[PDB]
DNA sequence: TTTTTTTTTTTGCCTCGCTGCCGTCGCCA
DNA sequence: TGGCGACGGCAGCGAGGC
């Protein structure tokens, strides 16, 4: 229940600091509040009990990730359910650059998941060395190993109902998890978890505060040539969203017709793990001074490089879709652009200008939505 | 109180769309 | 010649507004 008694996690400030000193971002009072917090609960023999909220821009995701020194001194096996592969890959990759100089093992499942590497997540989890995994799609129907689970995250429930939690709930014997999530939730699960999970909204804006440019036109050719001469001025990113059905690559001559001057990659989307790998090591190394990602197969976080972002398909939009991408978008120490184009939305036709008016009038997600989650938690929990 | 003021709106939601999976085929021993 | 891994299609998929 509340209680749930666990081990000793004795904290070793020294070691920590050590290993914790190479980040390169000053930390801020409020973030150091949220990893005291996050240390304090640790350190704890009580749950593991924590709420805290952060986006899946850069600075807000590697902050939990701390633990990871509490979590391999007691020797124990960590799991983060990472919705995409290109994610994924790039979480192991920082993990394993910042956690290069001591022996720690870290392996991962992705569409790679052919017969070879079957048999290796198979000997991973029964030899049981391995500090973290992560998971993929078909990771919570999957007979997963576990001897000593220490945390686990999970994020991103918005494309299907509550199952995966309760099939997650399910796995928690004699063990714990932090499951929290990063894009915006109604808060009644938030105040259904209260009373036992402690409430710590660190809400930290600052430290990557810069100009952002976020407005909204009608379609025209021109305003897009315009953003990518600006975006191409130092190498920047943008991105093209298609609905993965039509002419993909009609619409990626078009682009390459409208900017000539610049190379346009394959952004298709559901292609080959190869073709991804390559596309992403493309997207490391700006080969290409342009490439595009569609849908969340595909955009899954926010580049450092990337400065501008552009959607074109207001006429039809995505429950899952629009809170993706609402938690996407951040650059450091530079200046951030956005535009959007407003193509007349038609369907039924009986309310079509009830729509552009509507869209028109969006104010930014009705407004404060938080307060109406805030009502809604009032109202009632769970 | 029609589907929306996209919201103090309950169990209704239709809608094109994501996908685990099963069968089939090329390949290697 | 047989077993295997990659590939393609399809009906199920939590229970979800335009």
């Amino acid at each position: 229940r509340a209680a749930k008694e666990g081990f000793a996690f004795k904290h070793d400030r020294e070691q920590y600091q050590l290993f914790c000193d190479s980040f390169p971002f000053e930390t801020t009072p409020d973030q150091a509040q949220a990893i005291n917090a996050v240390l304090s609960d640790m350190c704890q023999p009580l749950a593991m009990d924590r709420l805290v909220c952060g986006d899946v821009g850069f600075g807000k995701t590697e902050v939990a990730m701390r633990a990871a020194f509490l979590a391999v001194d007691n020797h124990k096996q960590v799991a983060v359910l990472v919705p995409t592969t290109l994610l994924a890959q790039q979480h192991y990759d920082n993990f394993r650059d910042r956690f290069a100089n001591w022996p720690v093992r870290i392996e991962m499942i992705s569409r790679f998941r052919s017969a070879k590497e079957q048999t290796q997540i198979l000997a991973e989890v029964a030899e049981g060395k391995i500090d973290i995994l992560i998971g993929t799609h078909k990771l919570l129907q999957s007979d997963v190993k576990f001897k000593d689970l220490g945390l686990l995250i999970v994020d991103e429930e918005h494309r299907f109902g509550v199952r995966h939690k309760e099939r997650i709930k399910a796995m928690r014997a004699n063990v714990d998890i932090l499951t929290l999530t990063a894009t915006p939730i109604p808060r009644t699960l938030n105040m259904a978890m209260s009373g036992m999970r402690d409430l710590s909204i660190i809400a930290t804006p600052p430290a990557r505060r810069l100009a952002v440019k976020t407005f909204v036109r009608e379609y025209d050719s021109m305003v897009v040539r315009e953003a990518i001469l600006r975006e191409i001025l130092r190498g920047g990113q943008v991105y093209y969203l298609y609905n993965d059905v039509e002419n993909i690559q009609k619409a990626a001559e078009r682009l390459a017709e409208l900017v000539p001057e610049a190379r346009i990659a394959i952004g298709h989307g559901q292609m080959r793990e190869r073709e991804l790998e390559r596309v992403m090591n493309d997207f490391h190394h700006q080969r290409f001074n342009v490439l595009v990602c569609t849908t969340i197969i595909e955009t899954g976080i926010d580049i450092p490089t990337a400065n501008t972002i552009i959607i074109e398909r207001a006429d039809h939009f995505g429950l899952a879709q629009l809170h993706q991408l609402r938690g996407r978008v951040g650059r450091s120490h530079h200046q951030a652009y956005a535009w959007l184009l407003t193509p007349h939305p038609k369907a039924m036709t009986t309310d079509a200008q009830k729509r552009l008016e509507a869209i028109a009038s969006l104010e930014d997600l009705g407004a404060g939505f938080a307060l109406a989650t805030h009502d809604l938690e009032i109202r009632g929990a769970g």
